[PDB]
């Protein structure tokens, strides 16, 4: 077949390229023909490409399982069926433990697999489902996007549409997520995103008046699906915004399939998807983990027969198609420090995209002005418009000062007679005035012919037309280096002539003594 890709209401299935897993409580499912998957599974994600072994080299590739006893050409005949009878066969990136870690310079051979695959399979596009350290590892977040980029722009050359969608789990969705170099690498190349909204246990998200929501809350399903989404298809709620119609709900089929997210009561999903429709934005679909779970059989050999599509495959199908959200985007905007001062130029690591990704950044704007010479904070509003749509995001940019700081400015204590300079030793500096040592005024003076302590006060005038100040007191003793009779001691003992120094004054006993202070023993005591 050809490429074949999906413009309405998708109900997204995975397949797993092996027999007879087990269940997260026992159960099993089995390796299927796809040729067997239910027909309202309209796209069908073969599980998955990776690294087979690092013999092979840091690409990821895929091998079909043959004990699922289907040969190559047989698998390739299965994948014709599905795109005669229109239905989207893509190939799924990662999954579960696999490992992936490119280099920058791997695109070109990324790309090239893919393609490769692709034209040998009949696959229609090609799902990032990037879990753990795969998310994150070397260069992986430029590469991949990089690769899939290219691939893209190598079928557009015949007309043909390769999708590109995503399986994020979702606590990697938040704004400055894991996962957002992806999605913001992608805007416009990406069909839609299938987040995983399971095995995510009590994760979920803070609703200012109604609580935390788990996805683990089977009493509030309906709302943590409402909640979520809406958050996602508004960017709001600190949610890297994903539009509506480029939205699809990921699910397990059933209890086995992943440890919880299970919704039991299918209601919860049809009310909070009609609310959703209620408010003009509705989703473009569900996803699930998996067709064969859904053809599989739990602990007691019951079959699951395929419930989940019962549930959901009608209700996502009879649905108006899709209304594309054609708002661009704004990249690059954060409040910022800038010193006082400074140059600040407000164009700089900003840029838009029309929501085709296309570059616009030449048609933002920017309100608001930014007095660099004055501290204080100054509000920025950055809009861009295409396809009759706006989109706006503030900015502030706060101007502060810095302190200068002194250096040398102790206490010290010097010799009698000796040279004292109060600037040796002395300076100041600020990070952008640079050395202010000239700056620095001395009030005081210290004497070193006379013994005693001299208070210096050093005052650093700085900033604009020198009219700030600081002030920073330094004491400096002056000592004699005359030596002088042994200071008294409460516990020595002192015999007649024996001479002290005390208080201020040389004292001499007049007779045997041990603990009384010179000065207090009056006129005719022991010390005179
Ligand atoms: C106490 C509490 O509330 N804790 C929370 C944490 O649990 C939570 O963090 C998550 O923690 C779970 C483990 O507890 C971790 O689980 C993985 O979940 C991923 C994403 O769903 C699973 O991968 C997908 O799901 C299916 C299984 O449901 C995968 O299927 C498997 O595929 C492999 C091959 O790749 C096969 O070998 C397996 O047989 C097959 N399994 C089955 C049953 O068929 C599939 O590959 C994945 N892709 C898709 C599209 O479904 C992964 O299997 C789970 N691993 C395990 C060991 O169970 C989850 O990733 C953690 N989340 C994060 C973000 O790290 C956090 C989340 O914030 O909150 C609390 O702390
Ligand atoms: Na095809």
């Amino acid at each position: 077949g050809t490429i074949t890709s999906q413009d309405d209401n998708v109900v997204v299935g995975y397949w797993h390229n092996w027999c007879d897993g087990r269940g997260y409580q026992g159960g099993n499912a089995p390796c299927v023909e796809l040729k067997t998957v239910n027909p309202q599974y309209n796209v069908v994600n073969i599980s998955f490409m990776k690294v087979y072994d690092i013999a092979e080299g840091r690409i990821p590739t895929f091998k079909l399982d043959p004990t699922i006893a289907l040969s190559e050409a047989e698998f390739i005949a299965q994948i014709d069926t599905l795109n005669s009878q229109g239905r989207s066969v893509l190939i799924a990136l990662g999954g579960a433990d696999a490992h992936i870690e490119l280099t920058r310079g791997d695109e070109d051979a990324l790309a090239a697999e893919i393609i490769r695959l692709t034209d040998l399979y009949g696959f229609d596009g090609l799902d990032i489902d990037l879990q753990q350290a795969a998310i994150t590892a070397k260069d992986n977040q430029f590469v991949i996007p990089a690769a899939l980029k290219m691939v893209k722009e190598h079928y557009r050359k015949t007309g043909d549409n390769f999708m590109i969608t995503m399986a994020p789990e979702f606590p990697y969705l938040t704004a400055n997520g894991a996962y957002t170099p992806y999605l913001t690498e992608l805007d416009g190349y990406y069909d839609f995103i299938n987040p995983q909204f399971y095995n995510q246990g009590g994760d979920g998200l803070w609703i200012e008046g109604v609580g935390w929501i788990a996805q683990n809350n089977d009493a509030l399903k309906e709302e943590f699906i409402y909640y979520i989404a809406d958050s996602l298809i508004n960017g709001t709620r600190n949610y890297h915004k994903i539009p509506h119609d480029k939205l699809v709900f990921g699910l397990p089929s059933n209890i086995d399939a992943a440890a919880t997210g299970y919704i039991q009561d299918p209601q919860d999903l049809y009310k909070a998807f009609d609310r959703l429709k209620a408010q003009g934005q509705p989703l473009r679909g569900v996803m699930t983990w998996s067709v064969n779970w859904d053809m599989g059989t739990d602990a007691a050999n019951n079959s699951y027969n395929q419930q989940f599509i019962k549930d959901y495959g009608n209700f996502i199908h009879n649905q108006l198609p899709p209304v594309t959200d054609m708002t661009p985007t704004l990249s690059g905007i954060v409040d910022t420090r800038v010193e006082l001062d400074s140059h600040f130029d407000p164009l700089i690591g900003i840029t838009a995209k029309d929501y085709q990704g296309n570059d616009i950044t030449a048609d933002v704007t920017v309100s608001g002005s930014v007095n660099t010479n004055q501290v204080g904070d100054y509000l920025l509003t950055y809009s861009v418009s295409s396809d009759d749509e706006t989109t706006n995001q503030p900015r502030k940019i706060t101007v502060y000062e810095i302190l200068p700081a002194f250096t040398g400015i102790t206490d010290t204590t010097v010799v009698i007679d000796s040279e004292f300079d109060p600037m040796q030793g002395v300076s100041a500096s600020h990070p952008t005035q640079g050395d202010l040592t000239a700056n620095i005024t001395v009030t005081g003076e210290v004497d070193t012919n006379v013994v005693g302590v001299y208070e210096l006060t050093y005052q650093l005038f700085y900033g604009q037309d020198n009219q700030q100040n600081m002030t920073d007191k330094r004491i400096v003793t002056v000592v004699t280096d005359a030596v002088s009779d042994d200071d008294w001691q409460v516990g020595s003992t002192y015999v007649k002539d024996d001479k002290v120094t005390h208080n201020g004054a040389t004292w001499t006993a007049q007779w045997w003594t041990k603990g009384e202070e010179p000065g207090t023993t009056g006129e005719w005591g022991v010390w005179r």
